[PDB]
């Protein structure tokens, strides 16, 4: 039982990181309309609090977070990412957020040290 | 002299990663225009060529490659990458590639095993 708890603590759980990214997106962006001047601030925020919440977990993971914000104008959006690592320890999480005005896709990567 | 050569071999060189990304995009996308249904194939080909060349490098790092493809129809573009690793041996490279009607942004991360 203790080994299972240790593995869970040391593993990159997708659900908690997804909740972290969702909360970061909600806090930084919210229901605000699209503004080209605010893309830098929103992306930098989302990244910063996503990293802060990932680090507050205490897991020995090198956290990589990327954020893309794009206005909705009928343009198709596709985000694909393939990587190679040790699938036993490292994990990834893809979260896509959208509203009436812009798209938002944030990817958080947790890699064991 | 030998130590410097070994360090260069075990260092994540940004220039060669950028060259690999450019070659992968050119061989996978090239002069072809944007097509919404074909974005999946272009992103997949770019990322797999990048990963294959990066593995053929043989450096002892774990790699993350994300390829993103856009339409040039007034959609705002901005990519920011702030993460948490050990900066002494791990690095990242962001390469922006564009043509008359198409955007393709690819980011590569390499982290020490």
């Amino acid at each position: 039982m203790e080994d299972y708890q240790a593995a869970e603590e040391t593993a990159f759980v997708v659900d908690e990181v997804s909740n972290i990214v969702k909360e970061a997106i909600e806090s930084a962006i919210g229901g605000n309309a699209y503004q080209h001047s605010k893309v830098n601030q929103w992306t930098t925020n989302v990244v910063e609090q996503t990293l802060s919440q990932l680090t507050k977990l205490g897991k020995p993971f090198k956290y990589i977070v990327t954020c893309v914000i794009m206005q909705k104008n009928g343009a198709g959006l596709h985000t694909a990412s393939s990587c190679f690592w040790d699938s036993s320890t490292d994990g990834s999480c893809t979260v896509r957020w959208e509203n009436k005005t812009m798209y938002c896709i944030v990817s958080a990567f947790g890699l064991s040290i």
